[PDB]
């Protein structure tokens, strides 16, 4: 079986946009990622365990970009409704516009 080529789990951080009036709403959706492989503690380029919790998350996972996507938007079937807008990109894509 091809245990290789995905022994390498890699490390990405998502990007959510949307409004905060549907913060009730995206409640759902967090507690997907959860559910899911997402996390809410990174550790950054210096290597300190940051949080996400603001905007962001993480995800050890080593699929595509839009793969993720799609894994969350069809997510979004759980919740009732959010115009949400996410950008995926790698931990060290984050940590490098965000800072100590």
């Amino acid at each position: 079986g091809h245990m290789e080529g995905k022994n390498k789990f890699n490390t990405y951080v998502v990007s959510f946009d949307y409004p905060s009036s549907y913060s009730s709403v995206f409640l759902r959706l967090r507690s997907l990622m959860y559910d899911m492989n997402f996390s809410s503690i990174v550790a950054d380029e210096y290597g300190i365990p940051r949080q996400l919790n603001e905007n962001s998350f993480a995800i050890t996972t080593s699929l595509a970009a839009s793969e993720i996507e799609d894994l969350i938007r069809l997510k979004c079937l759980d919740l009732p409704d959010i115009d949400f807008d996410l950008n995926i990109m790698t931990v060290d894509d984050y940590f490098r516009q965000f800072y100590k």
